[PDB]
């Protein structure tokens, strides 16, 4: 039976390079393919990039409890979320599953699938995360202040998760996640 790992963390702690590393290290890792009600962009493939469904069918899925989590996107322009059945089927086949979601999505998945392992990718320090949020200083002071406030709130949540991986170094963050997945 494959492990299901839900990866989340602060907005902008470094999740997507980590995801790429994981998919290279585990040849058959199944990266959860979200359902969405937006239309496909050219180059997106149904079943690979997203499962493209219509709003009515997406509402049916909500009502039948077939989503582990879902959210309104861009204030309700459309919806996206994680389908339960492919995750469960992949796991029953013995293939490991990774789901990457924001913190609200991870909280939702722990309710709908408690056997999933939730992991919070934490920064090695406050100053490391603050430095990245300031960045090249292209944003206004109000925008940066809001980002720092948001980060402190999100960091307060790391206790809600099954595991904390500290992103000290890409190779060892990725290594710890590999150990969790296989």
């Amino acid at each position: 039976v494959g492990r299901v790992v839900v990866l989340s963390g602060p907005s902008a702690v470094g999740k997507s390079t980590v995801v790429r590393c994981l998919r290279e290290r585990i040849p058959n890792l199944h990266f959860s393919v979200s359902a969405t009600t937006r239309a496909p962009r050219p180059g997106e493939v149904d079943g690979v990039d997203y499962h493209f469904i219509d709003p009515t069918r997406f509402q049916q899925l909500i009502d039948q409890g077939e989503l582990l989590e879902w959210a309104e996107i861009h204030g309700g322009l459309h919806r996206s979320g994680t389908l339960a059945q492919p995750v469960r089927a992949a796991a029953a086949t013995g293939v490991p599953v990774l789901i990457e979601v924001d913190l609200a999505g991870a909280r939702a998945i722990k309710k709908t699938m408690p056997e999933a392992v939730t992991v919070f990718l934490a920064p090695p320090s406050w100053q490391d995360l603050q430095a990245r949020l300031i960045g090249r200083g292209t944003e206004t002071a109000d925008v940066i202040q809001r980002r720092l406030d948001t980060a402190r709130i999100e960091l307060a949540a790391q206790g809600d998760f099954d595991k904390v991986v500290v992103n000290r170094r890409l190779e060892s963050a990725c290594a710890e996640l590999v150990s969790l997945l296989v």
